[PDB]
This record gives structure tokens, C-alpha cells and sequence, in this order.
């Protein structure tokens, strides 16, 4: 991370052995799931290219999904090149390179110009473009990890709705976005892919109704108990 | 969020994710239980929208709970369009418009503007105005798997009354219901399931008299298990 | 809480979470116990009246007790009503109001009010007020729910004299009886409640025999014991 | 506590629940044993009157001890009263009064009192004088409560001298006679009552030669003598 | 460590006494496998050959290994100081020593030579030359340790494509082999010793696909209990 | 030990608890172990008379080689003694007296006179003199209850070349003899006491220029070398 001088000044002040122990220790427990995406986030607050690429490379699990993250850098780098492409002929004095998307991902530049590239003027801000590309390709992880079809989950004999209708709402989060499909759900595959006691209640409710009525369904109707729950 | 308060000024700081890791692990604990509303009001305060939505990103249980809450602030949002147009503000402090419900929830709006007009005077709380919207679907979560908890909650002599009190006002803890009919399932469910041997002071003492009080009798009743009357 | 030293650098930062669910686990494993009540002064250091609510409502257990507590806070905020006249006249800005007991409570007045009492000339420490007010019913909390009782306290049938003096002390702290009557119960009640081998010694060297003398007396045997911790 | 970073400057930090969580846990599993004592010293090194108060009344268990004590630090309150006078001379602005035993004793006096006295110029030892007479009162608890006969001590039958003289030393720390003592124990008693082969050795060598020589001597001795596993 | 904070002048002071136990975490769990190599990079920022030699000193394990860096320090320093790199020097004759390879292991030149260099105008980095052969020769320790040669590799037979390309990439993580003949092997290794069938489509889908659409290849093929659990 | 280098390198603070903890986790586990002496080293760097005292007075296990320690200490300060004819006031009107070794060792000296002459311009350095004396002890104790016995081990046959190489570097780490002695260790003593299918490799390639080729060489004798206990 930058340590910042009152006048604008940035020192670098290298990441701890401790802050990367810590790291790896959410991703021992949690991998890289949808809680670790914003907690990544924060921890890249202030943080220069080599330092997202060193937090990256302390892991050591999941190195397919890893690589695919990797993938999702280069092409983001190679959008990059012909979105901005680099200047020709020797520079004068005071003047200073722009960056190519191998130097905003910290592989072909030196720290101290990843550093000034934020002092300059206007600041070219390498990174919090580059903790942009990795977001993009932790939630690549999440998609493609997701072991669980929209279509194919159910409500059992056992089973209760609150359970059920979250673990449900969880996946969503991890399919493509799109109301469209989010609303189907509401109105079919919640409905339909109940338990026959559980479905009446559904149908009953059914697909226009309020959403604070709707999510609360089958309270004593289709689970373990007389009050069809485990709690 | 910005720190240092009370000083006339405000500088702002970057959440740490080790403050966001012990944020999860209540909710990882326990769920959106009624003592994880004032312990969010708490880590709320100082806490600008886009740190209140790198909160509410980092839940990933709960996901059914973070609909019945999203539902509350497009809600209120939508209200506050209906209610108030937009309109620019003071040239001097570079106050170019005032926010729309949007811009309090960190979907239209970028940091210095919600920043901006928190440090200007006048003040327009973006954090603040989104904290009392946030809390009030936090208390929708409650009541929702659990409407007339206090006659849900069982009942007998096979617990000492100290041990049944406790959950009586835990299970009126969690109810909304206003206090008047609190002291009403106070004075008459309560009761009713008491022992006959101590009814008729506990009757008089209610909700009206001090609780300390209604440990004075009872004693010699014996801890866990089947009894009809006391010692 | 508040910033060190109340007239000095007058500014409010916000509650970490570690702070919060450190108190939160002894509550649950200690339960209400003598050794609570002075934690909760190292941990509501600097705390406001604000402060202190959001540590008493995070508990998650013990309601019954909360309300033995609100009841206490409750008769001192009514007294402090019934015994104060407390002021409300016209008021010059800048020369601050006369507390009501609900204000210290936290539940009449803003927080810039509540830092503005503690940082005023002289400061007025409010949450300090309220602190001493949660010892006050702490005291009455930590009799009631006590295991032993000081009508019922013997030494065991083979227990040492110097263990059950160990005991004596803790159930003597736990009884909120006048240091008179305790005097009286060193005097008396403990050496009548010791085993019938010791009360032939106790008897014959009588009060004048200091404590470490009849506390040499009625012992297990020398050397070490059998266990990996201290006699 | 006091903490001072900057040359002629004194500035309070507050006593941490983590800081009293470490001492608990260690009084909990060792007592008040002399591993404690200068760790104790070590923790209570800038500590006020307010906060050594704060340590002893967080201890829940060894009551008797404590007990012990807290006779122990009165006592001395009742010593500096004798050989001080009260202060009782009329007191203004710009003036501070000289402590009683009990000011020192932190059991009439609030912080800025104490911490007035503390930061002067030159300053008045105020916490240094209660913290030793914890650390001689430790002293006190550990030699009653120390459980071994150093009169009647013997060697292992089949033990080595190197856990022989080990043994005897860390049992003699705890011993209460002045060092002469000590000194004439160690060569008396490990000459004596070490196992019989080895004290003759013992006596060739001589009961005044250097640790070294004493240390190497008496191997094989009830049977083969061993070394510590780290290769 | 040397280093400045917003002083301006590069100065030494000793690695933090926290640090010395995350390091030994690493040690201890990160030793044989690539992540090590981030940890101690990130470590080994700001330091001298004394720093350095401290880290090396520190591992206690291990000495098989930690012998072979020894060896690969001594080859290197040897061939380092026969092909002499350019670098800074001394402005003018006998001003200070240019230094062998043996003062930049740090084994005859002292830290007062090593600020001396490493402060200087143009500067010396001998740390960073050190640490350049400590990274090569402990990407070789992992490399040798690894207990999954690359070539040698195959498909299981009753295990997916989908978690044999994640140790393919862990297996290849750990190769000192150059980017070039790395890049070779995913495109001829990996696809070459899969499974027949697999093989086969991937054979027909190419070698030199994208591997996020390549990673779900080969689906439910190889035999029926592949179909029945989604591999 | 000094803390504020950066800012005077002048100002105090007491030896930390986790810094002792961490020694007397060290002083029970490792003591005897070579390893201990950079740790200590690292642990120590800064410290005072006082600090290096309390380290070693807070260990409440092996009193033996903490006696060790101090017959060290005291035959090293007896050494300056007859070093050093020094004199009691200053030889110098206008500066400090010259240290005794008991001044050194910490008994003559309050922390005030230590601090004032590391402190004082130019400073003379009484704990870097202290520190020296027990790393000869440490040393001295790393021998004494824990020698090499490289004559004692040997490869089994059915144990691994290895792991036998990684406890012999060990031992010759922890021997203290000269290089000369040391050499025949690795040229003959290991070639002797291996198993005979790693004694052709030992004695063609020689462990005096290779040991790399010799951990892919000789995996029969303990079985395959990915099966082994250390991965």
C-alpha cells in the first residue's frame, strides 16, 4: 500500500507477512465466494498493482480458477492497448509514458512508475483499474463454480420453505443478472418446484402477490414437526 | 466512513476487512437475530453508502432477508422521487444538485458527492437518511418467519418461573406489538401458566409491579421437569 | 466513545466490533458474577450514554435481567425527575442545559448534546452518570443470581479450611449485606459453618488468632499434588 | 495507563479487554506463581491507581489469596498514615494535596486527581507505590502457598542430578527466608539428600565448587542420564 | 530494515518482533509449495543481507533443504562476481569497498558497510541482488520437494477433466521451466495424457482453447457414474 | 527496550507480555535448539539491562540453565573486571562515569543510567555488551542438555536418505567444533553410516561439491519419496 506526504507524496510502505497470512486465511475457509469479493475490495483500498498481483499470488489454492482470473486481466489489458495506444518518438523532459496494459498490470513497469502514474497530472490511477479487472474475474470464479441449476433445485418431504426459499435466493445471486428470469422464478420454478402441501400455499398466494406475504409461505405446512421446522 | 467527529471538518478512511470479517461472523452466528439491528446501527455510524453497500454485499447467507430489505429501499427511494423533485445547490461550496433516493442508496452517486453533502452546512445525510431505511427492513427480517411469537413460545411448570420470564421477555424482545399489549400477555398469558400456589400474588404484581419482586416467591419449586404445585 | 481526556481533544470515534463481542462472550460464559461488573468499566471507557445502550442491547441473552437493569435505570432517571427540579428556562446557545435523568439515559438527547455536556467547562460526564447507574443494579443482579447463598455456606467434608475461606469470600463479595454484619460473619458465621475437627481449634485460639493462622490450620498434606495446576 | 513517546510528555491509554483477558487467563491457570511477577510488573508498568484496582477486582477465582492481599495493602495504607500526617490544610486552584495511603491506594480518588499528581513536575510516584506493594503482596500469597518442604526434600530414586538441582531451584524461589539462607539450603540439603552414590561425588568434589562441576556430575546414576529431542 | 517514513532519510531499525512469529507461520505450514515465495518476497522489501541472513537464520527446520539454498547462494555468488553486473560504485578511488560476493551474502561485509551502500548516490542494492539468488534457489527447493512431476502426470481414471487441469496448473505452478515451454505444455501435455474419451473432444474442441470454455469439456462422458454426479 | 527510532530513538517502553510469552514458549519447546539464538537476537534487538533481566527472571520452567544463564553472566562481568581497571566518578569533568560489569549486567544500574549512555552522544552500549554474554550462555546450554550424538545415528534400512541428510545438517549446525572436524562429519562420517545403495552415490559424486543429485539419487532405501512423512 501508499503511505501519502502532506503534499501528495507516496512513499510505499510494503504489504505485511501478517496482512497476507490473514488473506489466505478468509480464502482457506471461504474460497472466493460472494463474501470475499467486497472483503478483497476493501483490502485493496490504496493499493498499487504490485500489490493486488503479490496479494493474488500468496494463494495457493484453485490455480485453474486462478489462471481464469489471469485470462480475465490479459484480455481487459489487451481491450486496453487499442483502447488507449501508447505514443511514438523520444519524449522530452518532464513529460512521462503513458502505460500499456501490461504496465497498469505491474508485469513490464517498475513500482516507481506505478506510483507516479498516481502523482500525475491528471493521475493515471493503475490501481483501482487493475482491482477493476480482478472483481470481474473473482466473479468468473463464482459463475463457473456454481454446482447448483435454477431449474433443478427442490423443496423434499422434510425439507422446510425458510431453507428451501434461501438456499434458492443464494443461487440466484450467482446466475446471471436479469429481472426477466428473476421474475419467471416468482411465478414457476418457486412455485411449481415445491412439495405438493408446501405448492398449494403457493398457488393460493400466487404469482402477483406481495413479496413480504410470499417469502413467509407454508409456516406449519410441509416440514419436520408440527410447526414444519427445525428451529 | 469518515472519522475524527465533532470537528468541524471530516476526513474520510477506508474500512478495514478485518472489521468486515467480524461483521459476517455475527451474521454467519446467528442470522439477523434482534441484537445484530443495534450492533449494524453502531458499525453504521460515520458510514458513508458505499461502505453501508460493501456491508450489505459482504452478507451471503440470508439472501431471501436481503430481498425483504431490498424491497424496503427501491420502496422508499421510489417515495422519495414522488415526493421531491431535484433542484441545483449553492454555487460557493460546489454544490451542483441535491440527491435523489438513488443517490442515497450509492447507485446513481459517487463518493465526494455523498462526502460532499455530509461535510456541507446545511447538512444532508446520505449515510444517515439510508442508515434509518437499512434499520427498518433489519426489523422486517424479525418478524417475518414468526408473527405472534409470544403465544408461538411453550409454556407449563416444568421450568422454574424465573427460567420461563427470561424467554417471556426475550420472545417480547423480539415482538413489535405496542407496550400496552405487552402488558397485557404480561399480566394474562403469563399468569395462566404459573402454578397455583403463587397465582394470585404474581396476578397482582403483572407487568405493574417491580419484576425483582416476583422471584420473592416460587422458591422450592424444584429445576427441570414434571411438577404441579410448589414446595 | 469519546477521545481521551474529556476538555482536550473533543471528538467522537465509533465502537470497533472486537470491543463489542468481547463483552458479548464473558455475559455468556461467566453469566451475571461479580467478577462481570469491573470489565465493563475497562470496556465502557470513554463510552456515551449511546455507547452504553448499544453494549447493554448486544448481549442476545438474559432479558429478565435487562429488565431488572431497565427498572433500576428507570426509579433513578423517575427520582432524579421527583428529587431535581431540573432547570428548563430560556437558555443562552453556548451555555448548555441541565441534564434530565432520560437525557443520561441517552433516549431525550442527540449526541452532539451528550459530547457537549462532557466536553463542556466543567465537563459534565454524563455516560459516567449512566455507568455508575448499571454498577448500582449490577450489584442487586449479581446477589440474585448466585449460586450459593450465605444462610446455606459450609466447608465440604474433607474440603481444607483455606478453600472454603476461598468460597467464603467469593458468596461474601456476591452478598451486598453492610460490612458490619460481614464483620460480624468472619466473627461468627464462618468458623460455626467450618467442620467439627476444625471448631475445636477455631474455638480455643479464638478472634485474636489472625486469619493465615486458622487458615494453616485444617490443610491437605505437603508436596505437590496430583493435578498439573497449583494447590 | 501512562505511555509517553515524545521527551517530557505524559499521555494516557486506556486499559484494553484484551490486556485483561491475558491476565485472567494466566491467574486462572497459575496463580499468582513467580512466572507472574514480573509479568505482572511488565503489565502494570505506566498503570494508574484506577487501572491496578482494575486488574485485581477482575480476578474471579483465588479469593483467599486476593483476600490476603487486600489485608496486606491496607495494612500498609495504616503504615503510611502512621509515619505521615492527613492532609488537612485548606485546598485552592493551583493547589494539590499531599496523598493518604488510600489516594495511593486509588480507594478515594478519581482519575484526574491521580493523574494530576502523576504527570508533575517532578512527578510524585503515585502508581509505582501501589503496584509494589502488589508485587510484595504476590511475595506474601507465594510463600504460604507454596507447597513444598525444602527440609524435606529428597531425590528420585531413579531420577538424574541435572532434574535433581533443576527442581531444587525452582522449588527454593518460592521459599520465604532471606538469600543466606537460600545459599546454605542449596548446599546443605542437595549434598545431603541427593541419592547415596551421587553424595559422595558431591563431597569429593566439594559443597563450594562452581555450578558447572556440580552440573556435569553424578550422570549415569540411576540409570543412564538423557538430553533434550530437537535434533 | 532500512527505511524512512515522511522524514526523507533512509534509516535502519529492526524488523518488528510481531513479524518474527508470522514467519515462522509460514515456515511451518508454506514451505514445499510456491506460496512462500510471495510470503518472503513480500518479507524481504527494505532489506539489508543482515535482514536477510535473520530470515534464513530464523528456519530451524528443514537443514536438507536449507543446505541446498546455502549451496545455490554460494554457486550463485560465484557466478555473479565473475560476469559483474553493472552497477553503482564509489564516486572516487578508496572512498568505500565495491563489494564480492561474499559481502553481498553478508558474510564479510557489516551492516555498517551495507547502510553505507544502500543509502549511497548512485545507490548499491546488495540486498536485493541477495535476494534475487534466495528467490531462484527457493523456487528450485519447492520445485524439487514437489511431489507431482509434470510430465509424468495423468488424467485419473474415474476423476474429471474439469479438477485435473486445477492440479495441472498447481503441478506447473511449482516448474522453474521457462514461459515459452510452459505455454508448450498446456497445449501438448495437458490434453495428451487425459482419458480416452475426453481426449478425444478435446482433441476435436482444440488444445489452444480459451480455458473457461474449455474447463466444463469432456461433461458426464466417461462412464455412468460420471453421468449420474455431473462430471 | 527503545522505542521511536525513527522519531529520537530515546524513548522507553517496557518489555511487552506477548513478547515474553513468546520466550517462555521458546525457553520450554526450543531452548536447547540452535534456532534460538537468532530468535532471541531478534526478540532482544534494542533492548536494556532491565529488558534482558526480564526475559530471563519471567521463565518459571528449566531453573537450571536460567542458573546457567547467571554463572555465565556473572564469569563474563568478572572478565571486565580485569579487562577494565575503571574508575567511580568521571575520569572526564563534564561526562558520564565509565560502566563496571555489574553496571552492564544490570544490578549497579537504575534504567535511567542504562538509557543515558545509549542515549548520551557517543553512545556506549551496556546492552549490546549484556546481550553478547547470554548468547554465549545460550550457546553454552544448546550443548548442555542437548549434544549432537552424531556418531549415534545411522540410515536404517528401510529409512529414507532425506530425511537422514536433514537431521545430519541439523546436528552439524548445532556442533560448535571446528571446520576442519566438521568436514570429515560430511566427507567421511556420513558416508560411513549410510545405507549401502546411498553409499555408491555418497562416495562417487562427493557431498563437499553436490547434494541436489542426491535428492533424486537413493530413493529405494526409505521407499518413494512423494509417500514421505515431511510432505
Amino acid at each position: 500500500p501508499i503511505v501519502q506526504n502532506l503534499q501528495g507524496q507516496m512513499v510505499h510502505q510494503a504489504i505485511s507477512p501478517r496482512t497476507l497470512n490473514a488473506w489466505v486465511k478468509v480464502v482457506e475457509e471461504k474460497a472466493f465466494s460472494p463474501e470475499v469479493i467486497p472483503m478483497f475490495s476493501a483490502l485493496s483500498e490504496g493499493a498499487t498493482p504490485q500489490d493486488l498481483n503479490t496479494m493474488l499470488n500468496t494463494v495457493g489454492g484453485h490455480q485453474a480458477a486462478m489462471q481464469m482470473l489471469k485470462e480475465t486481466i490479459n484480455e481487459e489489458a489487451a481491450e486496453w492497448d487499442r483502447l488507449h495506444p501508447v505514443h511514438a518518438g523520444p519524449i522530452e523532459p518532464g513529460q512521462m509514458r503513458e502505460p500499456r496494459g501490461s504496465d497498469i498490470a505491474g508485469t513490464t513497469s517498475t513500482l516507481q512508475e506505478q506510483i507516479g502514474w498516481m502523482t500525475h497530472n491528471p493521475p493515471i490511477p493503475v490501481g483501482e483499474i487493475y482491482k477493476r479487472w480482478i472483481i470481474l474475474g473473482l466473479n468468473k470464479i463464482v459463475r463457473m463454480y456454481s454446482p447448483t441449476s435454477i431449474l433443478d433445485i427442490r423443496q423434499g418431504p422434510k425439507e422446510p420453505f425458510r431453507d428451501y426459499v434461501d438456499r434458492f435466493y443464494k443461487t440466484l445471486r450467482a446466475e446471471q443478472a436479469s429481472q426477466e428470469v428473476k421474475n419467471w422464478m416468482t411465478e414457476t420454478l418457486l412455485v411449481q418446484n415445491a412439495n405438493p402441501d408446501c405448492k398449494t400455499i403457493l398457488k393460493a398466494l400466487g404469482p402477483a402477490a406481495t413479496l413480504e406475504e410470499m417469502m413467509t409461505a407454508c409456516q406449519g405446512v410441509g416440514g419436520p414437526g408440527h410447526k414444519a421446522r427445525v428451529l
